[PDB]
Order: structure tokens, then C-alpha cells, then sequence
């Protein structure tokens, strides 16, 4: 059992755009799981995965797929802008995002990235 | 607002059939998220929810969908056996299971269920 890897998680609750929001980040070997929940809802699940290999002069293209919940164009844009930096800083691991945020704005998204940053596990 | 949880989560690490296993259970308004991880992997993502044709078996038969990972028959039977009781007890909430178990066994399955019990959030 020597060298079993630890599954690492960190959470914070913060008021974001006036609304109480809990963020949890959990690091697996292939994925970072990012959970952003308002009003106790699990929300929509979005898979974000690199679809090209990184180089010295390029970041991987990220493809998004809604796995559960409301599949709307805005959620793909929102997920990508929310957690692209997580994938890129975590060795180009994929991200599994559970996001329950009713009122999406660039304001809330930038505030949420800061909370994610506080909950870094990569 | 304090830095305190909005949703309840319980976790436990246990050696199961010789393999250190991390279990985390989190309760959402309409879902229970259960993570069962060995060897640092996120594993297969499986949604489980009470069938709509499923009437008066006091436990509905469950509909299972692999959302991420290998979609093959055995992981569906494993998921049902592992967490049917979660859904039944949780107010028939849906279950989203992330499961990475290297060697499935009757012994292992039963022991895993006891760890999930220790993480009861419903």
C-alpha cells in the first residue's frame, strides 16, 4: 500500500455577487473536480477536456460537454472562462465542473475564479 | 458571511480488501454525490435515478447512465449494487457516483457500502 496517492480537496464559502456560494476543488490523477453550489443545488455538470497537446507557444484547445442538467451555449462559455486556468495550471488535466449559479455574469465569474484560486489543489 | 459549509459532506479513508479507499458523500437538494476512489483515480461517472416505469416495487428499479468513462454492462450492475441504498434512503434523490475500484468483488462491494454508511449525509 506504499505510495497510495492522496485525493486532495479544499473548500471555501463566500458571498459572490451578493449570493452565498460554496466552492469545493478535489484533485484526482486525471481530473480536477470543481463544485460551485448556490442554494444547495448540484447544478449542471460540464466536462472540460483538452483536445490538443500543449506546446511552448500554445495552450490546449478545450472541448466542453454538458453531462447532466441544462445544455445551453452560455454554460459552455461560462465553464470555459471559469476553469480553463485550472486545467492549464493542473498539468492539462481535464476539469469536471458541477455549477449551480442562476445568475451568470462576468462579475460573478471573476469573483468565482478568485474563490477557486483560494481552493487550489494542483 | 462566514466561511462555513452550505451543504453537508462526510468523508472517510478505509483499507478495503487491501486497497486504501477514499469515500466522500455530499448532499444536494436533488442529488447525493458519492465518490469512491482507489489509486488516485476519478473513475467512471455514473448517474442513478429511480425509473419512471418503475412503480410499486417499494424500491424503484434504477436507470443507470455512464456519463464519463467506459460504458460497459458490469459497471452498471456494480453501481446499482453499491448505491441503490443511498437513493432509497435519501428521499429517493438521484445519485451521481464517481467510482474507481480496481478489483470488484462481493466482499469489496459490501465493505464499500459500510464506508458509504459511515459517510451518511441523508
Amino acid at each position: 500500500m506504499e505510495d497510495t496517492p492522496l485525493v486532495i480537496s479544499k473548500q471555501k464559502t463566500e458571498v459572490v455577487c451578493g449570493v452565498p456560494t460554496q466552492v469545493v476543488c478535489t484533485a484526482f490523477s486525471s481530473h480536477i473536480l470543481v463544485v460551485v453550489t448556490q442554494f444547495g443545488k448540484m447544478g449542471t455538470l460540464v466536462s472540460l477536456e483538452p483536445s490538443s497537446v500543449a506546446s511552448d507557444v500554445s495552450k490546449p484547445v478545450l472541448t466542453t460537454k454538458v453531462l447532466l442538467g441544462q445544455d445551453e451555449p452560455l454554460i459552455h462559455v461560462f465553464a470555459k472562462n471559469l476553469v480553463a486556468f485550472v486545467s492549464q495550471e493542473a498539468g492539462n488535466r481535464a476539469v469536471l465542473l458541477a455549477v449551480a449559479v442562476k445568475d451568470k455574469s462576468m462579475e460573478g465569474l471573476k469573483a468565482l475564479r478568485e474563490v477557486i484560486r483560494v481552493c487550489q489543489v494542483w
